[PDB]
């Protein structure tokens, strides 16, 4: 009478994407000039703001809801004349902004 037609059925293949961590800009330091003893800027609101003195002494924070940063100087460090004072900024799932590494002093 006729012949038989049937369809074909496959499975769909696994695959990924993909993405730059960091977009944007380091952040901001404002001119903590060392009789300051705090340091302060602008930074990624409520990211880890790591504040490393050039002398080793890294001061571990993170940034207020507002997009600034407040890390007070520890008795310890002292920002003496040639100290260039880096600050990192680094957001929650991990992406850290550029070093702003800058002698203040």
């Amino acid at each position: 009478h006729h012949h038989h037609h049937r369809s074909g059925g496959l499975v769909p293949r696994g695959s990924h994407m993909e993405n730059l961590y960091f977009q944007g800009d380091a952040p901001t330091v404002n001119d903590v000039t060392s009789d300051a003893t705090q340091v302060t800027g602008q930074a990624e609101p409520n990211s880890t703001v790591k504040l490393t003195f050039p002398d080793g002494t890294t001061a571990t924070g993170t940034a207020d809801d507002q997009g600034n940063y407040t890390i007070d100087i520890p008795s310890n460090v002292d920002l003496n004349g040639g100290e260039e004072l880096q600050v990192t900024a680094t957001d929650k799932d991990g992406n850290t902004s550029e070093s702003t590494n800058t002698t203040i002093i």
